[PDB]
């Protein structure tokens, strides 16, 4: 699964634009892909479909299948290449025809897929590309959705009342998601159409080392001799080797480091027959040593945001302008890292962090594996094979980024009500992710506020990541006692001799609400919350990271808990800094990336 | 009796900037006779919570607070009986004069008096001290929550030991079992007034509509009592000589809300050297079948649930805000107010008297419950204090024509113990018809509950229910909210009773718009009322609708409250949100009479 | 012509994240062939000004910026004519390939091209450098102010020594003579496309309601040229074997805004090995008295004024925000859009063709005016560049059925120098009618002025006026504002032309409410429209209204602009203010056709 490129051998064709679009139902065969769409309407690809037609609320709240369609043409002179149709993502479940013939089926809303379409797209001809896109989440999806009888996350019900219960049964069906973010759906990521030679490079793995030695492995279909070359930032070749497997060594290697370091990127240049492909990479080690996490031997402190792919009109769709703006505000913040809650992000996000020196915690879309104390999801939720394919999909896709340093299997699963079952499920995936990563990066699992003594799985990861809303969801409004309770749990974590990071924490804040006394939802409360809890972090040397929730304000399900979306952002949805961001900025103005300990 | 000034009585407000000190839980921490140490100024009347922001001490106080101020009776003001009166002190009080305990009172929204004629003589300067306790709990109205119970609408992570250690070690703090902030202090005006040594004590006026007006004045002296009825211009149109009986008003003017004219006569009553005027209006209220007749005409309640809440003032009295809020009711085309969740200042009912505004009057009895695990009617020492408070209110507000309905309390647990609750509320519904000379209708505002197990809500003279379909349940889907509402309505039709929706609303942050009418946005508020009100108007037995709330108000901190309650149709500074303009337009098309 | 992809032509996107350095006032600073020094990543297309908040250097830059990336044409993509196309660069560009200049352009909202096959061979990689100058002055369109004038709506304490000394020592900034922020950068999609080495050059389609369609296809080769009208489903309904001539369509389905159906045909043209498809719409436009006729029907415009403006994107192009707006435009019961104050991306006009939305196409000709002290008609070197950009606009949009009305420009000083004003504008009125095959109405949008001394705007084919009664004058008093509006309307009645109100609105902050509808509150926006709109309806020659603005947009800092202009009926993130629900109801009850 290599990201598409444009060189002397390969053409990159963007199929993005404004396709024809039609709502469907729960019937998966409701339209004939070979024939045009009936009563189509224009829709912008890539982006969610949800916030694109406010003539009614049918698009925003839709339940089931939607249908995309556009014509694609290969000019007649683009002769005898191998042609591939590639989707960066389709959310959540996709089906894909060309001229009526099925050419793809994908599950998973956040990892890419392809179809080798050379036999159905000759030079000169025109095809009808139809994509069906199912938005339904349930006990088999990742992220998990809930099914009849349960509610959505942070739901509010008057459970026993007849009038409500008859209504729920008479109510129109709608996804009820076991996660706190809006269920955006559609073609979110750029649809590419590209060419390679008939016999092509098809996978590149790169495992580097801080002394300057780099292991590499270039997989191919044909029989040409492979030759590689390593290029510097200027484009000059500085080493070379002439086999498909082996090691190559860069004299005076420049190491990849987040600011104040230089995020120095190298290119591996692989030729083989008529084919060419340029794999980017950086030379940097990561070792967990005891209760430290070392980058090039220096002890790291994570100053990071939890983010989301979320924006006005684009929804969960991709936006490079947003990406550049967002990274620069991270540099503005004096932050150095990002967590990709709660799904792998668009490919281009990690290229930007590569280029811009920002550590990343790559997370699978495995949020919501939990049903309460009377529902064991590990026994009752059919997720383990989808988990394994998508865990693999992510590692295979970002294996070559220096900006990734930490794998996260998933988010806030029920680790307390059935401990050993949870260990038996999550540990097979902790091992897997270590078998699957050629660089052996540390693995984690991000955990709920929960009874940490009943929990037996969190402490067994390479780096412990905890989500703690002390003084917000519990002991509300009182940072005296919030700080007390946090420190109790921090004494428990001191006993586990692992490095620990606070991986979510935050306080819903409405931009505009001020109060002399720093009460809940006001801007001044957010400053108290972080400032108070942050000063206890600094008393513990085995605390090595803080990830605030959230970077910015994002949309959500309707419900009395969420003031038109989540509001714990340190920025508003248009990336405007609240009072709490100026506090964070000053704090990270005085905490160095390296050597905080 | 509300203090007056005339040729017989002097009135005198002690309102002003008093001295003030923070207390603890010792009701004996300061010497009520020596000046308060380390005092600081404080405005009376007002809550004290929002008057000092140097720290969060006053806003978040737990316990007693102390006021002090010198009072002086001019020597030339002699031969009179001297009365110390407080309009309210929230919640429990204890007053001393030069060290002497002259009053104690429990309950933060009813008034109490002390006769001080022998402790303050003309020419004397005496030292007034008041102790004020803000604490709420299982003995209070409104009800608090003692150890091991969350504040109402609160949030926890129940069992995590780290959270559990933090609770046992945390600073104590009231946990209201009611969704508003526990503002405390001297809220209504203090007053020093004088009467003749033999004075008029009590006036009851039961007026009927033919013109006949039963009456009864209670005098301490021996002089004969004569009364004259003064019409709106102050003209004697009839008179009588006897402390009790009947005067007929020739050609009565009936009291009515807009459109009607709100006509108020006065009972001029003299006994000896003494005078007192009781305003009164002449109108009938009868519950006949599934209708509520006002002066024989079938009535509809375009109502507001209000609060007593405003910037700085807290729960304090603001006469200005009163005039404002009442001209906004009139701008809205509304006619009725529910006094959530306590009796208001008297001046409010005197304004509703003159301005033509129906009033549902309500006690502080909110939060009488604690889940299916706790029986409050077996566990909470309330029943006694609840009959006193109901007595105080009916006795205080009996002569107001604006009051057309009493409510026993707001949202008790009526379902988890169906018969235990009938055994507590029905004597009160009985007591309420007894103390009221005008046999006004009685209700009890029911929270959202299993209406099929509740046996006591349907037993009221008018039924009054609080429903949030689309908001707390079935969030965001008004298709499903109306379906569920109509299902409960199908039950209320079989009960052949008059039925009013006595709370319903949706938090709305002024500012947030969505084309799609999404919870917390100004447009969802419109869809809420527009879709629920439509389903109402299909029910010919459904006589009233009081929107919650008139205006945003403070609450205790909690992840469910965006700096207080935001379901107001107005902001706190009384600017209207989009759903107000919608409501005001709907009520311009709904007549108060004959709908 | 707009780039296409078929069996004949390839269309590649050079959009993406490029390398970007800040320059200065040196056209000479960095070498166009060597890579940029201390470059940073930047997203293209979009404005650059809101993309690095580490600093305010990008937001507030004065001068040149530099863009760069590498361009490889694969080895197998051989033997074709390869063209490089910029959807726009704002405002002036120099573009180099491998160090060799290949384009220059003045004009920030119109596309430009460079034929490049001679320098991008199959298989190689060229270094493509774009330098973009953001400076506006008395020679640009839109107009910038020069030494000793303030920014439009700017404030000053003129004459104070400390002030006048600081105004001189201050770092140089642009002072726009317009009310919208000076976004700059490569704003529109950057294309690399191919044609057979002898190719279709230009297409010109004039349709008439009777079925007949006059057409013309310019070519460079010598092959013969086939045309075939294709229907909404793609079937061929007419045909000809000639590069000019006319063809007849049977039961032609016409193009109409809603409630009509916006039917769209294609002219499929082959010549040699080359293909091109030009959409077109069959509908008649006739100013006939004080009516404007669409297929003979009296028409009433329910329009917005828009802007190309958004969070992060700046004036960059956003295909998603475009589909959301057009759908909010339907939801509003609106049928028209004004391209204030510049031509938009081509894809916006493609959208309106499909969606059925009447457009009014405006040049970047805003700010031709410097008050009473200065005669721009004698002192601003604008004349030739106006004619240039007038033509660029009309060539590019000539086949769109949605464009019903040309606007030569916006808010020019028409009263201090009345006669110079006409001699400058009336040739451009004539030019627009010459350069346009379908001969559509042409207008000129007039700021609020003394209309008894304006000799110019009452001579356009449709009178369009910007009035702000009850806002900038007679403030907060709608009783008086209708009085004033009504006295000016009595003057336009005497002129016997059709009249539209092309701008009017009131700054409204979302969530400011007042019972009594005071200025800046949502309730006053409702009042401002409801009151003025009541007088529009009493008069049969008033044929349209265009509110300002569709949405809040950014603007340069001055004490009269609350973080932008806030006259939007929608907020920047497209949430409807109380003023919007009112207009949505008003347009509910007013037909597109036959209101007057």
């Amino acid at each position: 699964m290599l990201y598409p490129e444009q060189n002397e051998a390969r053409l990159k064709l963007s199929l993005d634009g404004t396709w024809a679009f039609a709502l469907g139902s729960c019937a998966e065969t409701q339209f004939d892909p070979a024939k045009p769409l009936p009563d189509a309407q224009p829709i912008a690809v890539p982006a969610s479909y949800n916030d694109q037609n406010d003539q009614t609320t049918a698009l925003r709240r839709h339940y089931g299948w939607v249908w995309y369609q556009r014509k694609v043409t290969l000019p007649a002179f683009c002769a005898g290449q191998r042609v591939v149709l590639r989707f960066g993502s389709v959310t959540h479940t996709a089906k894909v025809w060309l001229n009526g013939q099925l050419i793809a089926q994908h599950k998973g809303g956040f990892t890419p897929f392809e179809a080798d379409v050379t036999a159905l797209l000759q030079p000169g001809e025109t095809a009808l590309l139809t994509v069906a896109c199912d938005n339904r989440v349930n006990h088999s999806t990742l992220p998990v959705g809930n099914e009849d009888g349960q509610l959505a996350f942070f739901g509010s019900d008057n459970a026993g009342i007849p009038s409500v219960e008859a209504a729920k049964r008479a109510a129109a069906p709608q996804n009820r998601p076991n996660f706190d973010f809006f269920n955006y759906a559609g073609i979110h990521r750029p649809v590419v159409l590209y060419t390679t030679p008939k016999e092509y490079i098809e996978d590149v793995t790169i495992v580097p080392a801080v002394d300057g030695t780099v292991q590499y492995a270039v997989k191919t279909t044909g029989s040409a001799p492979v030759r590689v070359t390593v290029l510097d930032a200027d484009g000059n070749a500085v080493a070379s080797a002439e086999s498909a497997e082996g090691t190559i060594t860069i004299p005076e290697v420049h190491l990849w480091e987040p600011r104040p370091g230089t995020p120095y990127l190298y290119t591996l240049h692989a030729t083989c027959g008529a084919d060419v492909y340029d794999q980017t990479f950086g030379v940097r080690s990561i070792e967990v040593r005891g209760t430290q996490v070392l980058l090039n031997g220096k002890p790291l402190y994570f100053k990071g945001f939890c983010k989301h792919e979320d924006f006005t009109a684009h929804g969960r769709g991709f936006d490079p302008v947003l990406n550049v703006k967002d990274v620069n505000l991270i540099h503005w913040a004096n932050a150095n890292a990002v967590r990709t809650s709660h799904y792998p992000y668009a490919e281009e996000f990690y290229d930007l962090c590569d280029r811009e020196g920002i550590l990343v915690m790559d997370e699978t879309p495995a949020v919501g594996i939990g049903g309460g104390a009377a529902v064991n999801p590990y026994k009752e939720y059919p997720l383990a094979e989808h988990h394994r394919q998508v865990l693999a999909e992510m590692i295979h896709r970002d294996k070559n980024h220096p900006c990734v340093v930490l794998w996260s299997l998933g988010n806030e699963p029920n680790l307390e009500h059935f401990p050993q079952d949870a260990y038996d499920y999550w540990h097979p995936l902790y091992e897997l992710a270590h078998q699957l990563d050629p660089q052996d990066r540390p693995v984690t699992l991000v955990c709920c506020q929960n009874d940490y003594t009943k929990d037996i799985t969190t402490r067994t990861m390479d780096i412990v990541c905890i989500n703690r809303y002390y003084g917000w969801y519990n002991l509300s409004g009182d940072m005296d006692a919030a700080c007390y309770g946090l420190n109790q749990e921090l004494d428990f974590w001191a006993e586990q001799h692992k490095p620990v990071m606070m991986s979510e924490y935050g306080a819903d804040t409405v931009a505009g609400l001020h109060t002399a006394g720093a009460e809940m939802f006001s801007e001044e409360f957010q400053v108290e919350f972080y400032r108070r809890l942050d000063a206890e972090f600094d008393k513990r040397p085995w605390f090595v990271g803080e990830f605030v929730w959230n970077f910015a304000d994002y949309d959500t399900v309707q419900g009395p808990m969420r003031v038109d979306g989540n509001k714990k952002g340190l920025f508003t949805r248009d990336r405007r800094p609240k009072l709490g961001m100026h506090f964070l900025r000053q704090r990270w103005a005085e905490i160095p990336t390296f050597g905080f300990k």
